């Protein structure tokens, strides 16, 4: 009852999971491709929440397997290694020092399950490409945030799976509180609520307060799922931000799948999509107005309200920009 020495290469790699930079994607390999499940467990673990909420272990286990197989192999970007990444990127960002003691286990919990479930069930294409072609999720949800009220529904209904369900000894009250937290985070992911999540994160750091010196005050649900819900959305949009052999890989993945996408948008006649086009766009420069437009203002807005924790990652996110540049 000691590891074998594939899953001890892993526990070594896993020593790295409050780290900004984590190898998620050798964490995939080491694994036999069970990063969300892996990284998941780790950090439960790690925050004692199997003890905190009473989550029998099995259970967690089968939940997180289940989870992970849900979400497409065959899916070059929107896949369990980006669910696995962004889990561990959230996890990062609650331990940052301005926010130390803020946030209580539940919403710690919701944070987490949110970036667990976000893009479960992930068909590889976009919400405008489901609306457009008539598609089944999209007459579901009648054509608002599609993909995010997919990803959820599937989250939740997972938990009705055989010795699935992890929130099983948590009270009415408290499931409902997580469950309200876990739909407004994921919700908060689909990109055309960008702006006005940053100007709301905006206006927070205008209006900040601090208490006992250092530590943000948030006294509303208000304003503590806007933190909560830019925090993820921070880690969904963390590529740019992470080293470049990290960075690369991502890029590579997204262009895949939205190449790919574009390849569709031509197999059905459809008009291309902004940046979905091969022999026909500039990877690098899109880079660049993705940085530029979106990645640097909200994380710019994000190193403001956490100052001075989120340095590096901003100091990175420009030498990226930077790199790009050049081409
Ligand atoms: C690592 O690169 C990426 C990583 C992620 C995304 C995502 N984009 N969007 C929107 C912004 C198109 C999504 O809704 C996706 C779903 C959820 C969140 C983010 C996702 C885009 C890129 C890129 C790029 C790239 O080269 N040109 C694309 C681009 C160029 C200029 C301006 C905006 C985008
Ligand atoms: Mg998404
Ligand atoms: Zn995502």
């Amino acid at each position: 009852g000691v590891k074998t020495e594939q899953e001890d290469v892993l526990a070594k790699e896993l020593e790295d999971v409050n780290k900004w930079g984590l190898h998620v994607f050798r964490i995939a390999e080491l694994s036999g491709n069970r990063p969300l499940t892996v990284i998941m467990h780790t950090i439960f673990q790690e925050r004692d929440l199997l003890k905190t909420f009473k989550i029998p272990v099995d259970t967690l286990i089968t939940y997180l397997m289940t989870l992970e197989d849900h979400y497409h192999a065959d899916v070059a970007y929107h896949n369990n290694i980006h669910a696995a990444d962004v889990v561990q990127s959230t996890h990062v960002l609650l331990s940052t020092p301005a926010l130390e003691a803020v946030f209580t286990d539940l919403e710690i919990l919701a944070a987490i399950f949110a970036s667990a479930i976000h893009d479960v069930d992930h068909p590889g294409v976009s919400n405008q490409f489901l609306i457009n072609t008539n598609s089944e999720l999209a007459l579901m949800y009648n054509d608002s945030s599609v993909l995010e009220n997919h990803h959820l529904a599937v989250g939740f209904k997972l938990l009705q799976e055989e010795n699935c369900d992890i929130f099983q000894n948590l009270t009415k009250k408290q499931r409902q509180s997580l469950r309200k937290m876990v739909i407004d985070i994921v919700l908060a992911t689909d990109m055309s609520k960008h702006m006005n999540l940053l100007a709301d994160l905006k206006t927070m750091v205008e209006t900040k307060k601090v208490t006992s010196s250092g530590v943000l005050l948030l006294d509303n649900y208000s304003d503590r799922i806007q933190v909560l819900q830019n925090m993820v959305h921070c880690a969904d949009l963390s590529n740019p931000t992470k080293p470049l052999q990290l960075y690369r890989q991502w890029t590579d993945r997204i262009m895949e799948e939205f190449f790919r996408q574009g390849d569709r948008e031509r197999e059905r006649g459809m008009e291309i999509s902004p940046m979905c086009d091969k022999h026909n766009a500039s990877v690098e420069k899109s880079q660049v107005g993705f940085i530029d437009y979106i990645v640097h203002p909200l994380w710019e807005t994000w190193a403001d309200l956490v100052h001075p924790d989120a340095q590096d990652i901003l100091d990175t996110l420009e030498d990226n920009r930077e790199w790009y540049q050049s081409t």
